[PDB]
């Protein structure tokens, strides 16, 4: 029911081939003169976006008639979906809990008389995880409109289970972009731990520089002592090598097929330390790889059901399909982002004790923990905002309370970062409670 | 061929009007036809070539 | 003792691309940490009874 | 291929009945205006 269209419609041609075989005339497509039928070949051989009633040669009042009809059923998974934790029935919040290491305190026989009975709280860190996607896919059969396009019931039950498998490949696909979306919201929010590098498509020294930084961090997250540097919370963690995983585009690992081990004589010392995940790419400037714990994804599922209703005035079905889940991101856990732009020099401040409850005239210790990218001094200043009179934190990050403050406190610390001008602070807080 | 789909968020205060609420399904088509219709030709006359 | 940037350097640029491990490899037993906290302070050789 | 068929092609309308309908005012087409789908059958009606 269209008009006048062409044969010739999405088309941007490059060269009109029609032409360039009969003015060959010396070419390479005089490979191409022999064939009788070229002409017809390269005019309708594309495919026809729009289709025509064509007439009959012989009788040209018949119409040449639709003989197969071909559904071209495909299939599209999750390749994250093995980092997916498990599955939440009932509850909505996931508390993960993690001890840290504590001080060491100086042997004194002289104090320790009256402080047997003296106390220490250990150093306990705690995150919390709730229900985030919370979505659903749904379209639209029309089954008795669609008898029109179908004169068998073959090419009939194909098609409406092609419109099923479309909402099944709307879940893996879309689940996927959700996991590509908690990288780029780690990354965003300066909570991942950026290893500044250079970009590794424009020298293949630069690809190799790139491999010696992954496989210095991959041994850094797996040594028997752990560190305090590779994670968000800033707690002494050991990653196994077994769970480490790196998540690079396509782009370099055919870099390093090609470029390194192509070429070198063993594997075992330029491959890529800890398991490759190959995906499309990563949204945010110049993040070209990530390398990760296997317990980073907190990704859990709470509800998967198929939900349908029918029009009888218009003659159609509903199909709703109902998709949640508990997407989240352990702070825990060893992270690390591989970026190739221009990283500020601090990404982030962490304060050791982001909860305290500090008596009214008690002491509370404050830590910072700068990741720097570069490997300058950072000054911290320390100050406490709500404060009533007093309250007088100083110089590491002790913590004083009057005798007459009940207001809660935020207790925070800087780090100033550029030029004075445009002065751009690094801020870490602390919530501070008040007895 | 038949197309993925999109998202949508859960919302009961908007569920309530659009329960017969209309999505496309994104199918395309292709056609391909009949192009090469062509003979081979080869004549043999047997007793002149004995 | 081997800060972990030299050890991903041993084997990227020195181990690999070469035929004979034994010829290039660092001498004596190496012990891999996160790095020193100094200046510069990269790797270090010390006996036993240091 | 022809490419650009109107639905007439022979036809020599003697009145145009779609106008006819349309234009009833209680004439003899006013049996034809609570029909739904007429402007649908007179469209391709004739084959």
């Amino acid at each position: 029911t269209f008009n006048d269209v062409k044969t010739s419609l999405g088309i941007t041609e490059s060269y009109d081939i029609v032409n360039a075989i009969r003015n060959s005339q010396g070419d390479n497509f005089k490979s191409y003169v022999p064939l009788a039928t070229a002409n017809n070949v390269a005019e309708v051989g594309a495919g026809i976006l729009i289709n025509q009633t064509v007439q009959n040669d012989f009788i040209t009042s018949l119409v040449d008639r639709i003989g197969l009809v071909v559904i071209r059923q495909v299939s599209l998974n999750n390749p994250l979906k093995k980092f997916k934790k498990g599955q939440i029935p009932l509850g909505r919040t996931i508390e993960e809990i993690y001890t840290d290491i504590t001080k060491e305190k100086q042997y004194d026989a002289e104090e320790a008389e009256q402080k047997v009975f003296e106390r220490e709280m250990p150093n306990v860190k705690t995150l919390f995880h709730e229900r985030n996607r919370q979505g659903f896919y749904h379209q639209t059969i029309q089954d008795d409109s669609l008898k029109t396009a179908f004169v068998s019931w073959g090419n009939f039950e194909s098609f409406v289970s092609s419109i099923i498998n479309a909402i099944y490949n709307s879940a893996e696909v879309d689940e996927y972009e959700y996991m590509k979306l908690l990288v780029d919201n780690y990354y965003s929010k300066g909570l991942f731990t950026t290893v500044k590098i250079d970009e590794p498509t424009s020298s293949t020294g630069a690809l190799t520089e790139f491999v010696k930084k992954m496989r210095a961090t991959a041994r850094k997250l797996t040594l028997p002592q752990g560190s305090r540097d590779w994670n968000s919370m800033a707690v002494r963690t050991r990653s196994y090598m077994e769970d480490l995983h790196l998540i690079i585009d396509a782009d370099l690992e055919a870099e390093l097929d090609v470029d390194v081990l192509a070429k070198a004589f063993n594997m075992n010392r330029t491959d890529f330390l800890g398991n490759v995940t190959v995906i499309d790419g990563f949204a945010s400037t110049g993040l070209e790889a990530v390398l990760v714990d296997k317990d980073w994804f907190m990704v859990y599922d709470n509800l998967h059901k198929m939900e349908t209703v029918r029009n009888p005035r218009g003659l159609y079905w509903n199909y709703y399909y109902h998709v949640w889940q508990t997407l989240s991101v352990s702070r825990f856990a060893n992270a690390v982002a591989f970026v190739s732009g221009d990283v500020p020099a601090v990404t982030q401040v962490i304060v050791s004790p982001n909860i305290a409850a500090v008596k009214q005239g008690g002491q509370q210790q404050f830590t910072a923990y700068v990741r720097a990218t570069n490997a300058k001094d950072h000054k911290v200043v320390w100050s406490v905002e709500g404060g009533s009179t007093g309250t007088a934190i100083t110089g590491d990050g002790l913590l004083s309370v009057s005798g007459n403050e009940d207001n809660q406190l935020t207790v925070k610390a800087t780090v100033d970062i550029g030029t004075e001008d445009k002065p751009k602070l690094v801020v870490g807080e602390a919530v501070v409670s008040i007895r």
